[PDB]
């Protein structure tokens, strides 16, 4: 229920494109 998530979270993301 976090908001705003830092490249932290978004990185992970990143990685599976």
């Amino acid at each position: 229920f976090f908001s705003l998530i830092p490249s932290l979270v978004g990185g992970l993301i990143s990685a599976f494109k």
